[PDB]
């Protein structure tokens, strides 16, 4: 009998990078058996030259999520050493995507991408799942009315009688992307979402232009060259209470409540459903 989500090694053939995760590279590849070039064009994602439990305790949450808003799990392909096989969408992240195609996407459109990443992370949140990594580049776009959250690297399973998950590992973390709390006491919190969502939000209103980034935006008012001191320095701006600017032809009542993703305690901050009541208002 034959598995449909067991993906030989030997049919799999690269076509090119489509991005890099920490340790995890994600590469397009043509799945063709029959070996004519009319195979199924999948994302596979797999280790970079271990992190191999990592990798395999990602792929055990992506195949058990079902939801619109969320990468299908198409497969995996395993000698030891695993890959983790997903759906191709060819518009791609919102990082290539939104510069490319300003004239199509308006603020409507941009709000409904909105609350598709909240009733995402909101479903990955009700199943005891913390994100920690939620940019516009992980935001896929599966078409010019749907997009979906396609990468869940730093994905972690909040503990047992707790309400958040502790961070040892932290080399390589979005720190403008990232809340006081997580930069400070390194504890991983579903309120922290809700600031890297806020920070996305950003990223989505500014159709992911480079020069005013978040990275490039906060080294703008923190510093540019400060190195190893520069996410202590990015704490000491939030504790004074300076936050991302409202991006331009962004409205007060939407800035509003992408300012309420950025309240400094975690327990007197905005969820993900009250923000899609907040969205679905002005739409
Ligand atoms: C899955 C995935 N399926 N289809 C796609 N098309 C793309 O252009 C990019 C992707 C992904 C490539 C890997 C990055 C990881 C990061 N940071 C997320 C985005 C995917």
């Amino acid at each position: 009998e034959v598995d449909p989500t067991h993906f030989e090694k030997r049919f799999l053939k690269r076509i090119r990078d489509l991005g890099e995760g920490h340790f995890g590279k994600v590469e397009l590849c043509r799945y063709d058996p029959e070996g004519d070039n009319t195979g199924e064009q999948v994302a596979v994602k797999s280790l970079k030259p271990n992190h191999i439990a990592d990798l395999k305790k990602e792929i055990e949450i992506l195949r058990n999520l079902y939801h619109e808003n969320i990468v299908k799990y198409k497969g995996i392909c395993t000698g030891n050493g695993i890959k983790l096989i997903m759906e191709f969408l060819p518009s791609g992240s919102l990082k290539e995507y939104l510069p490319k195609n300003k004239n199509k996407i308006n603020l409507k459109q941009q709000l409904k991408y909105a609350v598709q990443i909240c009733k995402g992370m909101d479903y990955l949140g009700s199943r005891q799942y913390v994100h920690r990594d939620l940019a516009a580049r992980n935001v896929l776009v599966e078409s010019e009315h749907q997009v979906k959250i396609g990468d869940f690297g730093l994905t972690k399973a909040i503990e047992t009688d707790k309400e958040y998950y502790t961070v040892k590992d932290d080399r390589d973390s979005p720190v403008f992307w990232y809340a006081p709390e997580c930069l400070m006491q390194s504890k991983f919190y579903i309120a922290s979402d809700v600031w890297s969502f806020g920070v996305t939000l950003h990223e989505l209103l500014t159709y992911c232009d480079s020069d005013s980034s978040p990275m490039a935006l906060f080294l703008k008012m923190i510093g540019p060259t400060h190195g190893q001191m520069t996410v202590t320095r990015l704490v000491n701006t939030l504790k004074e209470g300076k936050r991302l600017p409202c991006p331009p032809n962004c409205p007060d009542e939407v800035y509003q409540l992408m300012r309420k993703c950025w309240e400094f305690q975690p327990s007197n901050r905005t969820s993900f459903q009250n923000l899609i009541e907040g969205f679905e208002a002005l739409l």
